[PDB]
């Protein structure tokens, strides 16, 4: 039919336009942002670069299909292939962390790690029961609808005070004891948490926001040997898309485990709509890489690049909280240098160096504004080895040296850009 | 440096792989799903096809940047270009609906319409205050943390009973009166809601889940002349990515309006993490199209394709709830034909026809399982005009005729596939 | 010992003083009030006159023993005889209402009927769950801690609309459906409440504040044939001391009944301290009286006196809500006469007539302030028969005639006093 | 009239019967209890002996008038004289504790100290907000409807650890910080509580259940110098009737004070019905006595009798918690003697000695069941001086010697009786 043929040309002329054709203004901004990422140093601990395959999935046709529900029993029919993808993504999630499907289940639908945590609480608690997690020195949604009693690192050392923690948890008796989160540069002592959770009758939950990739690479201690629930992000050290994961115990107890029905129903229909199918397939791709040998090398390099950068700052008499790092991030007290995190943040940005401020403690226990947080995963994905992270520490210290005027920035920005533009940007050129 | 050059080839060999190279198994499933969409009839009222530009944004590099916060005051530095994009997206959102920035504000960060509704409640209510929305004939997250008292359509007619509604709202006095949602095939009488909300002291909220595109095209009544809050999806009639929007009143009242601080803080940091930057730029692209003249033609055709399909079913003595539709969807009572929605759902799927079941009322007021819901936006984007929606009604009725055996399916599937494969699939060939 | 002997004189010198000796000022005020009760007409439906036995119990030595707990299981020792009194009082309560101890249990410790109702809610419900009771045309403690959705009488008739109530209860699904309370001048239809409670899954509670003596005397329908929980006052028509009672079902269901442990534990130790031993023994005396033939004659006179007062107002063309009464109280609309309840209230008081105002409806549906409530138990305990209640109707009407003029109050007060002093006052001379 | 005359005989025949006439069975039980109090040693710290004036008020005609509301603003009319009594009682309460009416207000309606505490919470706090008080080593109504985080004494010493308490309060940030309650044998340090309350932003409440007479007599530190709210019982050391009191700050702050309207409205109509008029007049009598020189001598003897009983146990090598007492009560650890509190409890009862068991700590930190609590107000009101409290220590110890053998109980009971009957019983002969 000639009418049907001209109908196809109308669809294609709309459906098949590129960004530069369809929205010149958005394309201009998206190109300026590609240059910004290529021409700067990315030291924000929670940033990374996704590969092209992850990007192809993110920008694919699976979003056209609505898939409310969980695989196998879907609200909408026509999900044969979306179901395969999500099951494969579930299987790969269990495999990346060496989990057995008879002891662990996994939900890959949370829109983010925050939603995933909130989903755990909603599934396991009545509104107003007691949770107890780590706070940085009614804001969060968890503390609006639940009673939350955050614990704190020892101001004097930067490390968690586990004895005070056991006292608090025993006194308060939360239903969920949460470890993980914020920006803690050392290893969590999962045995002591398990011991504490056992004594006070709480479920033990690990939020692996910042370190899921290290755990997968067997380069951080394994929470799954000790926790009952583990949630994670998918975009940080894992290098997948935005999103979150909920892992939970299954089967008989050391009466069965309760989590699976409650958590699934809490994700949908309670708190979310349909899943972001494009994100789920992208995560399948990232989770298949998280289990590769190549990815284990990357994570080892992340850990080694963070150490090399820490050491270079230590050799310039910088005060780092806990004195270093076990993982990929480090917290730098700028108060000795007479600087605040806010001021330093803005000077670094003037030099194509992105860091972010964080609240820290002074030795005496007062909250200081002079904290900055940095990390290695992003520039490690761009190819940087240890010599380059030492150079970057030199940029960082020089920026601080400048900000102690509280002109010469042009030199630093020129040097940072000359430096950064030497390294590939994944999925582009 | 030769070392730095080989470092670039390592990054590129990982960063620049395609799906078919990097994950053959996921690529197989994603290709089977492209064929499924191309070779079938998509009649689920909430599905649509995104264009390539939207897809290019969805699969772009903006996700590498973390952008916690709202534009202008960001937690992380380095968001100059992401801020531009989100502001442009905010401006375009106001423009698509003819809103003035001095009377309306907009947040484009909700991960979905559900999150966006939940965000409104969290920002405006204490846990446990009274909301009152429309229900289909403690499940939802809103009813877990808030006291919710759903109202119902008149079982006898399918239409909302506004007099009973005014009585209920006056008796119960909710803090928020919500219209919109589920799968209501007629126009909402915003004047009566405003009248009812005024009498009982509630804020008036419209959830335009299903009809945001019609509203934008000035082809459905305008909620913004009457509501105080309007939330919407972004992937259904709008043809953007997944996501939600919150619009809210600003400035002086007919003491200023309160919504802006509360709703923004509820989206972040309370309930969400950082925004899905790729989704926001994709939405900017879709919102710039939603305001075009071409898009107004598309929506007019959606409305006309839904009517043509309704009429063709009416001429075969099908019972449709309210007897037709004002918009893009229609609800079909299959009980006369001696069928349930579940059974019919599975037979259609055997013929590459996707519909979804919904609960409906019988005339006497008992809940019937024989409801099915269908809609026109998806196949309208593939180019279908009214003659093709009449053909599709013929497929639908024949499928029902078959399912009254409660063999000849091969003929129907063959005919549906021969039919569907005549129409372009946006962004592909 | 001389020492020990003189120590007795000191104790007696303090312990054995009369009120007039020890507190002349309080004695003066208490004599003024005794005169006021004797020289006045007491027409407040809630008031009555306790006998000397009740007063001797209220003013006895049982208060000296602290008795936290329930009988047979008390916190303290020394309760051998207090236990027997509370047991006897429990047994007499069951007997007064014809109840069998292995289908009904009873707790006589509540400090007041309000406490008793709140104790039931605390025991049976989680904080924030739904109750539904009658309201007069946040305030109550029940509505602060639970979600209350009150129902109302039909404004046009004064009677409850059981069809609107069944609708509301099915829509709202309360966990407790309460009847009784306020000042309903007619019989509750317990069979309809039982049917409504059954359809929506609620516990059926009757608060028999006003009519508990009428029920005891078999002059009002028996709530225990239908309810699951029955609370009551003890000082109104029962003529006992201040306090409340909780009756609850026991044993097998037509799994055992839940209430006993939950309700007792809510009374003590959750909401109350030790019981008022003086009040429990007083109640034992009143409950023994309530089961006797003489009390049945008193309640019959109470009904006949209220009926005679009503008919006398009716012949003066007064408008009474529902047009009369089934029990001991009536509601009178003073709007036609051009008076407010509060204006008429204070005029009556000048004439030694105590009544109290109440909110009522007008025939349309607006709240009228011209309601007054009166009832017969107090003056029936003073000996008045039907002729004396017709005299009192004449006083009431003449008082209203005076207040429509807004002096000759003096004449009406003197007539009320000459009238009221004709009648004995229980327990004095 | 002959009719009217015979009607008086009927009323008098019922109204004027004695308990012995009207209820022989209750009279028998009440005489048995009068003997039991007279022939026993009452060492329960909570008990006391009301005088005849208090009993005549408790057994008077004021109960016949219903009096919902606060004085000067009552629901009903006819309250001219009841108002003056409650005013007088309010004034005497302020006077007994040296308070000025334009810095402190008082509500004398609470049915019990427990009711009074709960009324304060309901008035000052939203449901689900945080209180923090002392617990003995969900249960209480406060913890069902609010979030309670109890603090505890230092197990090793019996004293409160004010440094751990300041830490807890800063961590938990309660809205009300409560001191007082349970059975603390030592002085509360109000200055530290005020400092803790200030640092964490809480209202400071003192529940003076046990020591309200000592405070009135100036024999215990004055809580009103530091607290914002003070509740109290009325029947323990005050020797009044059962009931409670709420004192609250008024007027300008060192914006006005919030408590008055919130607290009064919580008492009535939220949580209670009308007040117990007989109890309010009784309290007026007790409060007048409490401000008199004679009462100050009684409380001094109460302190000296408790001190003499303690020293006698101490010389028998008993272990008392904190080693003694500042007030009227002491706690005794029976673990060294090899006894449980409950075993010793029931033995004492066989010898006409009333004590009650309590939970205590061992020196390590485990809960011991071997606690017993005793105190001096009851037998001091019967006339005992220090020598008689030393005799009583000998009874107590000899009782414990018997129970370590787990007969010669008979000898000890007969000695207790011969001893106890030496002493007068207030208000009888």
């Amino acid at each position: 039919s000639n009418a049907i043929e001209s109908r196809r040309a109308v669809v294609r002329a709309w459906g098949n336009q590129s960004i530069e054709e369809a929205d010149p203004e958005i394309h201009e901004f998206m190109e300026k942002e590609k240059q910004r990422q290529f021409r700067g140093i990315e030291l924000i601990a929670s940033e990374n670069f996704v590969c092209r395959a992850v990007m192809e999935a993110l920008g694919s046709h699976l979003t056209n299909k609505y898939s409310e529900g969980m695989p196998g029993a879907r609200y909408y029919t026509g999900n044969q292939y979306i179901d395969q993808i999500e099951i494969l993504c579930q299987e790969r999630a269990l495999a990346a962390f060496g989990l057995n499907h008879e002891k662990w289940g996994v939900n890959v639908q949370p829109y983010s790690c925050t939603s995933a945590n909130f989903a755990v609480f909603t599934g396991l608690l009545m509104p107003g029961e007691r949770i107890m997690g780590l706070d940085s020195p009614k804001v969060s949604g968890a503390s609006i609808f639940f009673e939350s009693f955050p614990y704190k690192v020892d101001p004097r050392t930067g490390y968690i005070d586990y004895d005070k923690l056991e006292e608090k948890a025993l006194d308060y008796r939360p239903k969920i004891l949460i470890c993980g989160g914020s920006s803690y540069p050392r290893d969590w002592e999962f045995p002591r948490f398990r011991h504490i959770a056992d004594k006070c009758g709480a479920v033990l939950m690990f939020d692996m926001a910042q370190i899921s990739g290290l755990v997968a690479a067997k380069e951080s201690p394994n929470p799954f040997d000790y926790c009952d629930i583990v949630t994670s992000t998918t975009h940080k050290s894992l290098r997948g898309p935005r999103g979150g994961i909920i892992f939970y115990k299954r089967g008989l107890k050391p009466i069965q485990y309760d989590f699976e029905e409650k958590i699934n129903f809490s994700v949908f229909p309670s708190l979310q709509g349909g899943p972001h199918n494009n994100h789920i397939a992208a995560l399948a791709i990232a989770l298949k890489q998280a289990a590769s040998p190549e990815y284990k090398l990357y994570m080892r390099q992340v850990k080694k690049n963070a150490k090399a950068l820490a050491s270079a700052l230590i050799s310039r008499k910088c005060k780092l909280i806990t004195g270093g790092t076990d993982n990929h991030l480090l917290l730098w007290d700028l108060t000795p240098l007479g600087l605040t995190g806010k001021v330093y943040e803005k000077v670094c940005e003037m030099c194509h160096i992105t860091v972010n401020k964080v609240a820290i403690f002074s030795e005496n226990g007062v909250i200081s504004p002079g904290g900055v947080r940095i990390g290695s995963p992003a520039m490690t994905s761009r190819g940087c080895l240890e010599p380059e992270f030492e150079t970057m520490a030199d940029f960082l210290y020089r920026a601080a040296q400048i900000a102690s005027a509280a002109k010469e920035i042009a030199d630093l920005r020129n040097q940072v850009e000359a430096f950064a533009t030497q390294f590939a940007m994944p999925a582009f050129d």
